């Protein structure tokens, strides 16, 4: 299950896997993926301004540590169909240290 | 709500003493007051086979998990409003903690 570890090393983690597709910030841009700013506590392929497919929004996720920290572990498996092109995070650290930081930036 | 892994033996004596009344937890087991909890941690809300559910409880179609379940049985007819769960909550997190770690373990 998830464990809070290291913003620190979740930011370099999310910059070098994530920042290409990804803002965080409160207002930043829809890119090729969503921005994430409030991701926690919202259901899945609701962010105003962003084509979803249906496959994220019918999952009906409310996205927490632990059903993200899934996600990310492969993203293809926990919502099969999603357009998002990431193989995953196969390490839990790595996935704590990440989600730890995001929690943070996103909220 | 926040989980931590607790000790799935106390768990599992919470499970007896506030859940089994109602709730079996193994593969095949039967649905009684309420349903047979097998792969719960899999599945949304309402969707066990042969188990009368309310539409509340089926409409809320929640995927549940260690935080979400800890949300619900602090309180279950404040999380899913109109469900018939007769379940008054464990209000402690510790209890939630524990619970659901023995939950996550006997219903795999
Ligand atoms: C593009 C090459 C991406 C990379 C790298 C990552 N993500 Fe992504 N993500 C992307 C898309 C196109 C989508 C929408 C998918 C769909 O099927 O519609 C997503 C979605 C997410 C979500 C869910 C968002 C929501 O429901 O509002 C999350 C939480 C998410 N992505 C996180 C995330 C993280 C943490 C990444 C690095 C580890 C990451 N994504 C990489 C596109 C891309
Ligand atoms: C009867 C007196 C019950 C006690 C004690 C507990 N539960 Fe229950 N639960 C009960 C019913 C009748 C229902 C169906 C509710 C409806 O509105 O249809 C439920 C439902 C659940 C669920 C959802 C199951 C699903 O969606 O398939 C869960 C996860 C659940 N109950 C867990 C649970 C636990 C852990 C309990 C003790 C702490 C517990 N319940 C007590 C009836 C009763």
């Amino acid at each position: 299950e998830f464990k809070a570890g290291s913003a620190k090393k979740g930011a370099t983690l999310f910059k070098t896997r994530c920042l290409q597709c990804h803002t965080v910030e409160k207002g930043g841009p829809h890119k090729v993926g969503p921005n994430l700013h409030g991701i926690f506590g919202r259901h899945s392929g609701q962010a105003e301004g962003y084509s979803y497919t249906d496959a994220n929004i019918k999952k009906n996720v409310l996205w927490d540590e632990n059903n993200m920290s899934e996600y990310l572990t492969n993203p293809k498996k926990y919502i099969p169909g999603t357009k998002m092109a990431f193989g995953g995070l196969k390490k839990e650290k790595d996935r704590n240290d990440l989600i730890t930081y995001l929690k943070k930036a996103t909220e």
